């Protein structure tokens, strides 16, 4: 089919390594929007962070946050999961690993427990999940540990976001930089990975940009616009 | 001498449509590179302010909920809680079924934000007085904020200064509205962007030639220059 929207990660994709917005990605996004191609920001950060990013950058597509657990579009928030077993898990960690900590953003989240990977390894988290017998998965992005329901991921988030836009998920082109972007790659029509992305993501991408980080995100957007006749 | 710069987000470092202005972005990053922390100030949520700090690249504390929330180094401090605000809202919904609150209310803890598109600020004040609640209602032009009378940008900036380890009088503030007078009062240097109301300009040390984001950039460079950082 045809590509009608571009989904793209925030951190490591439209930013500098320190997470601040990269001017080249900012401009590429604004040009894409002006060409009638909505940009859907995707992130493991909170839905509030994602909304702020959309407002400041100027994106018009729904935002997919909490790694696909939360979606916001036109000021309407929709959460694809709620928390319960995550509290059972954390309480056990609290009692057994007094140095373990969760993200300061937990008050804002509703579809995933975020743990500071520097305070406890994901292996230990998974062991407890198995012990208490919980229907949860723990994923280490290398930056933080996300504990969530098995069905929650960037792919399912993008599929739902696509509904709000009125398009098919296969009409979306995704730009990512990490391993969990494989989930998004699975549901979309075109797949792009920025230069510093893991081998596993690159192998599954239709195109790997020459540049990494923000410049890569900009390159990815231009590649998509050009390949699908928008520019 | 000025050691930090506090600056509003909307109307000061953005375009009228709320998008970040590249010139203000460059100026903020230059100030930071030169060793001058930027403290973002806003009536928006603390989460929005934190996001703005990360995306823009500021290192100073952020002052949100119009002074009711401060965040620094991943530590959030709320200077108020809501109680009477909900009593007020309950009465408002009974009398005016079309009045609505901001979708961001679940994120806030120090101020009720009412959609100005749905009810007049004058009406809100009338109800506050009738119920004899200890609250004030301010119209930012974007939304109506109902908060405790002692919560404001100035008191927020003073607290933020404490966390930064500096004195409020070592801060230079850049504002665009009436509510920035509270900030002007506590800081050491005052700047107003071109579209600011007469009341703010008359009390500013410098009024920029440009409006909005371009004005914010001009303000930052004027400050950096005046205090010998350029």
């Amino acid at each position: 089919m045809k590509i009608k929207a571009i989904s793209i990660d925030i951190d490591g994709t439209i930013t500098y390594p320190n997470r601040m917005i990269h001017e080249k990605a900012l401009e590429a996004i604004r040009r894409a929007e002006s060409l009638g191609i909505p940009i859907m920001l995707v992130t493991g950060n909170t839905v509030q962070f994602a909304e702020a990013a959309s407002i400041l950058i100027g994106t018009s597509g729904p935002v997919v946050a909490e790694d696909g657990g939360a979606i916001s579009y036109k000021k309407k928030r929709i959460f694809l999961a709620s928390m319960d077993e995550e509290w059972i898990l954390w309480n056990e960690i609290r009692k057994r690993f007094p140095n373990a900590r969760t993200s300061y953003t937990m008050p804002d989240r509703r579809a995933g427990l975020v743990i500071m990977r520097e305070t406890i390894n994901v292996e230990t988290v998974r062991e407890i999940i198995n012990e208490l017998n919980l229907n949860l998965v723990a994923v280490d992005s290398g930056f933080a540990i996300h504990v969530k329901k098995p069905w929650i991921n960037k792919g399912s988030g993008i599929e739902k976001a696509s509904e709000f836009l009125g398009i098919k998920p296969k009409e979306v082109a995704h730009v990512g930089d990490g391993e969990n972007d494989l989930d998004a790659f699975k549901v979309v029509g075109y797949k792009v990975a920025v230069a510093q992305a893991p081998k596993i993501l690159k192998e599954n991408a239709d195109y790997v940009t020459k540049k990494e980080y923000g410049e890569g995100g900009a390159e990815a957007i231009y590649h998509i616009l050009e390949k699908f006749g928008y520019l």
